[PDB]
């Protein structure tokens, strides 16, 4: 059980539902899973990849609420990337110059 879906969990019920077909585990086994990011827009402006999570933001870290206040996505955004710099066994692996089929995810390593 968890205490209020903590990101930790959090993560691992989106990789493990397949929220996106671009995140999810590379292998669950040792807890390693990689991420698509963005590979088009220069940020926003179209993030499928990332777009129906970027909205559980806010809602779901607990910074907004629709229906009571304004929505702002751009720190939103900002929120992703400190999902990288918590969690002190995630290793971000990018790929460098072996695996670079036609994609290269931020292939995040998490350690049991």
């Amino acid at each position: 059980p968890v205490e209020r879906m903590r990101m930790r969990p959090w993560l691992e019920e989106q990789i493990n539902s397949n929220t996106i077909p671009g995140l999810k585990w590379l292998n669950k086994e040792k807890k390693i899973f990689q991420i698509p990011w963005m590979h088009a827009a220069r940020h926003g402006w179209d993030v499928e990849k990332d777009a129906p999570l970027f909205r559980n933001w806010a809602i779901h870290t607990g910074k907004h609420q629709p229906g009571i206040d304004k929505p702002d996505p751009k720190t939103w955004k900002a929120n992703f990337r400190c999902a990288m710099n918590s969690l002190p066994d995630i290793e971000e692996v990018k790929d460098r110059s072996i695996k670079k089929g036609n994609n290269a995810f931020r292939v995040y390593r998490m350690l049991p």
